[PDB]
């Protein structure tokens, strides 16, 4: 049930159409699952990423928990895990991409993100 995702007109389709070439060419799937019955939408993902200032910062500073809770997932924040598991195997690749293009944030501590130790 993708349309889920695709529900939105001629402005969800351009992004997903280019949101899933740019990864399937890359290599891989995109493969976005579901929690909770909602699908992850990285659009609002990307944008309140984006907006915050630094998805690194948003690591070292576990503010993920907010952040689930502002795509209004349920209390616990316990998908965060599941965001970061699924941004780190699909959406890190286009942080390099985008910020990488034009002006790369997350340069040193990316190897702090690969280990986090």
């Amino acid at each position: 049930s993708m349309n889920e995702l695709e529900a939105q007109t001629r402005v969800k389709l351009n992004y997903l159409d280019q949101i899933a070439k740019f990864w399937e060419i890359q290599g891989s799937s995109l493969k976005i699952p579901n929690v909770e019955r909602r699908i992850l939408d990285l659009y609002s993902l990307s944008k309140i990423v984006v907006e915050e200032g630094g998805y690194e910062a948003i690591c070292k500073d576990r503010r993920w928990a907010r952040v689930a809770q502002r795509l209004n997932y349920p209390p616990g924040k316990n998908i965060g895990s599941l965001l970061r598991s699924h941004y780190e195997r699909i959406v890190y690749p286009y942080e390099m991409y985008q910020s990488g293009a034009n002006l790369v944030c997350n340069t040193r501590p990316f190897d702090n993100e690969e280990k986090d130790k």
